[PDB]
Order: structure tokens, then sequence, then C-alpha cells
């Protein structure tokens, strides 16, 4: 619809953060996934604002009942893109990562057979380093 269309438009224009603002302010993880499906990861992760990265981390991990490779790989890349020299990130990241951790812990208990199981376990180790 109108949101997805606008998002595809923004992304083609190279207005990547504006596309993600729209996707992330909609409170719709399906629209976020649509957005991730149409964005060039080598544009995204070359780049996305720190505030966008921390929100994406939040939103993807808030609901991991249908966690997958696309979202895991973005969780991976978004974490690796966290810039701990950014004073806002330095204040806000601790909280976002603690909740990411807590959600990953619930995911590995809920979904032991899931394809992303060991990937999330590895992510939880990486998180410890950021924290």
């Amino acid at each position: 619809g109108a949101m997805g269309d606008s998002i595809k438009q923004l992304l083609m224009a190279g207005q990547i953060n504006k596309a993600f603002h729209q996707a992330l302010l909609a409170n719709d993880l399906g629209l976020v996934e649509f957005t991730l499906r149409h964005t060039d990861s080598n544009q995204a992760f070359a780049r996305l604002e720190q505030k966008v990265l921390l929100s994406l981390i939040q939103q993807i991990s808030a609901d991991m009942t249908n966690h997958n490779e696309l979202k895991q790989r973005y969780l991976n890349e978004a974490l690796l893109a966290i810039n701990m020299a950014d004073p806002i990130t330095r204040e806000h990241a601790p909280k976002v990562l603690t909740e990411l951790y807590r959600n990953c812990q619930q995911f590995i208990k809920n979904s032991p057979k899931n394809s992303q199981f060991s990937n999330v376990r590895l992510l939880m180790k990486a998180i410890i380093t950021y924290r």
C-alpha cells in the first residue's frame, strides 16, 4: 500500500534512513521485514543512523517467534555497526543490548530446534563484549 510504496521510493532515491524511519515508526514488524527485503545491505551497512540501528535491533528482537536468516543477519550487522564512540549510543546501547540479550535468551529456550539457534547463541556472546 501507500507506506510500502513510499518506502520503496525512498530506498530507490537512496534516502535509506527516511525509509527506515517510516518502517520503524509504523509499529509493524512485517513492514520492517518488507523494508529489509528491499534494501541493499551493502548500502545499509557501509549508512543507517545509530538511532535506526538500535530501533531495528529492538524491533526485530521484540518478537522472535518467526525469527529467520534475514532478520538474524540484520541483527548481526546492526550490532556490528553500533558505534560506541557516539555519546547517544553509549548511553542508550546498554539498555537496548540488555533487552536484546533477554529476548535472545527467551528465543533460545522457546525455539531450541530453530535454524538460527546457534547464531543467536553466538550473538549473545558478542553482546557481552559490547556490554
